[PDB]
């Protein structure tokens, strides 16, 4: 909408207060004009029609319980935009400052979030498996990263290319969580998953097997559920990424960690310069090796550590 840029205040899903960028034109809208061609947050009103209504508020204060998922979807989309711009010199998901749109209050009891090809969508959860999913900064960044992948490598959402697609979203979701620096970890979704159980998460990158996911190519899932295991076999790549950054000895193979920033540079370059829609795990290894070579040199520790990490997870 046309209006003037304003700053509202509200509370997110976890009860924390934050300022948000809004737009005033009769109402205050969840429309942040400070980033690209805007960040826009919509109310899906418990239905499945998308996007729903651009979020309108009478007083620019967002402290109602119903407001909380919108506050966080809007704010964390801004953090994710800032990460891509400031760290990777990427302007929104398309590289051209495309408007970023999210809908909250999608459906009833909906234990998931997704990118639908055009926008982000967040359920409220059923209150037992999830609380509203935009409360997780890693979740929000996972979703926006699907848009980045779709505009760049274009990894098809099936089998190994789809597991790479998933891992890219977990990797950058985690790197955004570290960028914001509030309780960062190598776990996925912990802030919104299972409110009645402390210390768990949907997936672990540091130890995927904690939640049943493979941590070695020999343990990969080969069936048809979950689009050929895209959220399962992502553990193999998540583990490799974790090892590149943090190091470790895994199935007897030692990896010297090179840190999160270099992990992010290597994988961002692989995603945007070398991967293709049908890349498999072996092709990802080659893309990561080439990316590290471009950035750090063929004889660098960074290249050596990429090779060790893929060796450790059984990907040649
Ligand atoms: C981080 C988690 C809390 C949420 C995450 N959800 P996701 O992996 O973005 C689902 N996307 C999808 O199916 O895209 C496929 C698709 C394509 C077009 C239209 C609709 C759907 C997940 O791990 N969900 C499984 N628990
Ligand atoms: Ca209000
Ligand atoms: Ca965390
Ligand atoms: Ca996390
Ligand atoms: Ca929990
Ligand atoms: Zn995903």
């Amino acid at each position: 909408i046309t209006g003037t840029s304003t700053v509202g205040v509200g509370r997110g899903v976890l009860g924390d207060q934050k300022n948000i960028n809004t737009t005033y034109s009769t109402y205050y809208y969840l429309q942040d004009n400070t980033r690209g061609n805007g960040i826009f947050t919509y109310d899906a009103k418990y239905r499945t029609t998308l996007p729903g209504s651009l979020w309108a508020d009478a007083d620019n204060q967002f402290f109602a319980s119903y407001d909380a998922p919108a506050v966080d979807a809007h704010y964390y989309a801004g953090v994710t935009y800032d990460y891509y711009k400031n760290v990777h010199n990427r302007l929104s998901y398309d590289g051209n400052n495309a408007a970023i749109r999210s809908s909250v209050h999608y459906s009833q009891g909906y234990n998931n979030a997704f990118w639908n090809g055009s926008q982000m969508v967040y359920g409220d959860g059923d209150g037992q498996t999830f609380i509203p999913l935009s409360g997780g900064i890693d979740v929000v960044a996972h979703e926006l990263t699907h848009a980045v992948t779709d505009y760049t490598a274009g990894l098809i959402y099936q089998n190994e290319s789809g597991a790479i697609n998933e891992a890219i979203s977990d990797i950058f979701g985690t790197l955004v969580e570290f960028y914001a620096n509030k309780n960062p970890d190598w776990e996925i979704g912990e802030d919104v998953y299972t409110p009645g159980i402390s210390g768990d998460s949907l997936r672990s990158m540091s130890d995927p097997a904690k939640y049943g996911d493979p941590d070695h190519y020999s343990k990969r899932y080969t069936g048809t559920q979950d689009n050929g295991g895209v959220h399962i076999n992502s553990g193999i790549i998540n583990k490799a990424a974790y090892l590149i950054s943090q190091g470790g000895t895994h199935y007897g193979v030692s990896v010297v960690g090179i840190g999160r920033d270099k992990l992010g540079k290597i994988f961002y370059r692989a995603l945007t310069q070398y991967l293709t829609p049908t890349s498999n795990f072996s092709q990802l290894r080659a893309a990561a090796v080439q990316s590290a070579t471009d950035l750090y040199g063929s004889t660098s520790q960074e290249v050596a550590s990429v090779k060790q990490a893929f060796d450790a997870v059984g990907v040649k």
